[PDB]
C-alpha cells in the first residue's frame, strides 16, 4: 500500500542491491537505470558507449533529472511509493553528478 512498511523496506532493499558498487559513479547508475525504474517511467536505456564524452554524460543526466526530479514526479502524478523510490535514486544520482563534475572515475 502507499508508504506501507513492508513495501517501503522492499524498495529500500532493491535500491541497495541495485546501487551496490555503483555509488558515486554517474555512468554506472545512468547505464543501469532500466533495472531500477518502473515501467513507462520514460527512461530509454543508454549503453556505456553512448555516455563517453562529457556532453553525452550531461545529456543522459538531464534525461534522468526530468524523470526523477521530485517536482517532475509530482507534476506527472506519481504514486507515494514511486516518489519514495525516486527520492532514493535521485539522491544517488546527485552525489554521482557532483563527483563526475570534479573527480570523474
Amino acid at each position: 500500500g502507499p508508504l506501507g512498511s513492508e513495501e517501503i523496506k522492499n524498495i529500500d532493499a532493491k535500491i541497495r542491491k541495485w546501487s551496490s558498487g555503483k555509488s558515486g559513479n554517474i555512468r554506472s547508475l545512468l547505464s543501469t537505470l532500466q533495472y531500477i525504474l518502473w515501467s513507462g517511467s520514460g527512461w530509454k536505456p543508454v549503453p556505456l558507449m553512448d555516455m563517453i564524452e562529457g556532453n553525452a554524460v550531461r545529456k543522459s543526466y538531464q534525461r534522468a533529472l526530468l524523470i526523477l526530479h521530485p517536482d517532475k514526479l509530482q507534476q506527472k502524478g506519481a504514486s507515494a511509493n514511486q516518489k519514495y523510490m525516486a527520492e532514493k535514486v535521485f539522491e544517488l544520482l546527485q552525489e554521482a553528478w557532483d563527483h563526475f563534475n570534479t573527480l570523474g572515475p
